[PDB]
Formats: C-alpha cells, sequence, structure tokens
C-alpha cells in the first residue's frame, strides 16, 4: 500500500530543492541532473505512470504540462529544453509516481535514448 | 504563422501513415524513426513550441497527453514507452509546430540526449 519515494517529497518529508508548488502540482530539483537544469513536475495525485492516467486526468495533465512550460522559463531556458514522460521498463521510468523531467542549459542529441 | 511541413500532413497533400485524428489533433508516424515505433501527436491548433502554449491551451494539452497514451497501448507499446516534446535549439525541435515524440519497441537511454 505505501507510497512512492515522491509522496516522502509532497509531504515534506525529504528535503528537496522546490522551485513551484500548488494544489496539483510539485516541482523540484532532480538530485542525479543529466543536464545543468533538470527539475520534475509531478502531480499530488499519485498516477503511477502516464499509461495509468484516464480522461478525469485531462485538466491535470495540461495543468503539468503549462507548469513545466512556465517554470523552465522561470529558471532561465529562453534558447530551448526537453520534456520528458518515461513509462515502464522501456522508458526506463525510476519512480512509478508521473513526473516530467525538464531539462536546459546544454545542447541536447537525438535521438532522446 | 508560416506553413510547416505538419500543415501538409494536417491538410493531408503530404501523405502520412495517419494512426488517429480527432477536432482538436492527428496522429502519424515519424518519417526518420528513432524507435521500432515511433508517432506524433500533434494539435490541429498551430502552437508553434510548448514555451509558447498559454493558459486557454490547458485542455488541448491534456487531451495530448491523453491521446499519445490511447495510442501508444493501441500500437501495443504494454512494456514502456518514452514522451519527449522538444523547444527551440537546444531541444533539437526540428518543426516549429508543437508535437509530442511517442518512442517505444526498444529499450531507451538514459539520459534522454
Ligand atoms: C522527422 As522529426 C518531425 O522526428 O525531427
Amino acid at each position: 500500500a505505501a507510497p512512492t519515494i515522491f509522496s516522502r517529497i509532497l509531504d515534506k518529508s525529504l528535503p528537496a530543492d522546490i522551485l513551484y508548488e500548488d494544489q496539483q502540482c510539485l516541482v523540484f530539483r532532480d538530485v542525479a541532473p543529466q543536464a545543468p537544469v533538470h527539475f520534475l513536475v509531478i502531480p499530488k495525485k499519485p498516477i503511477p505512470r502516464i499509461s495509468q492516467a484516464e480522461e478525469e486526468d485531462q485538466q491535470l495533465l495540461g495543468h503539468l504540462l503549462l507548469v513545466a512550460k512556465q517554470t523552465a522559463k522561470a529558471e532561465g531556458l529562453g534558447d530551448g529544453y526537453r520534456l520528458v514522460i518515461n513509462d515502464g521498463k522501456l522508458g526506463a521510468q525510476s519512480v512509478y509516481h508521473l513526473h516530467i523531467h525538464v531539462l536546459g542549459g546544454r545542447q541536447l542529441q537525438w535521438p532522446p535514448g
């Protein structure tokens, strides 16, 4: 039944560098950054993976992408960035709580893994 | 906005392998695939890049993520996949019309470019 590590970031049990918070979501820096700017946008609702989002999540999912781009701008990513959502094993999903990676501050390569 | 190659996919002047279409969006296979399954989810509203989405796009943005995961399921991506949105030069955004890449059918690496 126990929730993921992200539930303990959300309830502030685990210290994190939090960039933004509202009643729907939380934004915090990734502690294993893959770029000079690397942060995560997560819903408070513990959707485990994008494959398990439902129609009722439409507004929340749109809010997560708007918060990602608002936070990218606040972090100074004016020359481009990348949003990544990993689902399951082949996506290399680490924590089974929905998160959007935001990466910037270097040239991102193609393919994206 | 200037016409892009996506304008020619949307008006069906440029043939594509179209997986899904509704009032709000179009889904078609990427012609330079980076994985055995690689398709694009695009809005019909020509938002040039995620950095230029606005609050009024919330419902559309949520719809694009739900169509991405519904189409991933229809394409048999039950072992995981990756969603990628590129913004601007450092994101390696090729076409200035908002698109979500969906990649599956192989193990995606980390970092994601
Ligand atoms: C051919 As493309 C739209 O993945 O840069």
